[PDB]
């Protein structure tokens, strides 16, 4: 099995638990609690650069979440049938990961700054990425972002849309085709069972788990 | 049937590492400045951008966002990103790891003024402590000319790019990495490489006090 080294919240290894569990496959996490598991896991020469995610899969033990979640897609046919249906899909969600970094540093950034990217967000999920992938859905009319066929984008979409739902249910209101998307996808025997109680799926950070990230990465 | 068209500001910025990657695979490409907002926003209202952001880059047939989408494509097809899953999982790690150096180097002069010194000696700290050492233990675990799979790829020519950066910023941060220094002068000595760096290229001077006004005048920050 799969296992995921990272504290216990979503952060940079959320996506990859996406992935992982829409692929159908089982993994474990090693929950690091302090700055020493962390320190542990540098000294036993497990990160390359000194820093989680860190997942050991297929024998090897894989730093950086573009790396790893790469390797998963590509692996459990995620990433489309060709380079060139692997080129939309790397555009697609690097556009998603652009808004989903944008997200994740919401309660990191000083507080005086929070209102400010809140509606900065908000209006790009309004204005700039939400319109953009409904206009990919509406110029096809199909289920799926790429090739007609389930893609690491589709999982990647939905995922974000989750996000953008707690931070204002009426953001999606507009987009028909997104809101379809993520009825569909959330039906898959795989992705709804990760999204039942008691799955691996993290909840949102709240200000304890911050505080326990400032103090297990020294921020 | 046509050369790709990258379409940027006359600078380095996000679309540096694609002319190397490019040139370093012997491809002749082509550039259309973008001089102005009206420029950037005339590829907005032609619909050329799909989040209306560059780089954006026209290559076979399609036009492609996202400098991992376009590096991603283009190390692909011209056999510069491994030969298997594990080979690339190893050059994404790697290049990942450039990447994160590369953006702090980056954004460098847009920070504000009075956090502009601290923010450097914690770039220089990281080169030394975390990032040479990394690629160092790299080349010397296998000893061969190449970061993966005894073979040219992208890993080698990000890595090589970011070695001149780095050697812009310190010239004596490389100085105790004698691998990443022999790496450097086999890649620069490469006949694609080699083309590249020398006087004329489509390579990029360092960014400057007027270049980085034109980005906030163009891109509207
Ligand atoms: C907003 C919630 C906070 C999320 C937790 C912080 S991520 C922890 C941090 N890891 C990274 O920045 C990895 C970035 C890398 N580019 C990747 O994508 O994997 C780390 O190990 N830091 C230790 C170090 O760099 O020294
Ligand atoms: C240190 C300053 C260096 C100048 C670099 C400017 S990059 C310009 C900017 N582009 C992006 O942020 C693209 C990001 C994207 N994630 C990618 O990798 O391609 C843009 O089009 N912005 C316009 C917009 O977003 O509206």
């Amino acid at each position: 099995k799969p296992k995921l080294h990272y504290f216990n919240a979503r952060g940079l290894m959320e996506s990859t638990r996406w992935l992982l569990a829409a692929a159908g496959v089982e993994f474990e996490e090693k929950f690091i609690k302090s700055a020493e598991d962390l320190d542990k896991l540098r000294n036993d020469g497990y990160l390359m650069f000194q820093q989680v995610p860190m997942v050991e899969i297929d024998g090897m033990k894989l730093v950086q979440t573009r790396a790893i979640l790469n390797y998963i897609a590509s692996k459990y046919n995620l990433y489309g049938k060709d380079i060139k249906e692997r080129a939309l899909i790397d555009m697609y969600i690097e556009g998603i990961a652009d808004l989903g970094e944008m997200i994740l540093l919401l309660p990191v950034c000083p507080p005086e700054e929070k209102d400010a990217k809140l509606a900065l967000i908000k209006e790009k999920i309004k204005n700039r990425y939400f319109p953009a992938f409904e206009k990919v859905l509406k110029s096809h009319g199909q289920d799926y972002l790429v090739g007609n066929k389930l893609s690491r984008a589709d999982i990647h979409l939905v995922e974000l849309l989750y996000y953008v739902e707690e931070l204002d249910s009426s953001l999606i209101s507009s987009f028909p085709l997104l809101k379809a998307l993520k009825t569909r996808i959330s039906n898959l025997p795989t992705v709804k069972k990760f999204l039942q109680p008691g799955s691996p799926r993290k909840p949102p950070m709240d200000e304890k788990s911050l505080e326990e990230a400032r103090k297990i990465f020294r921020f």
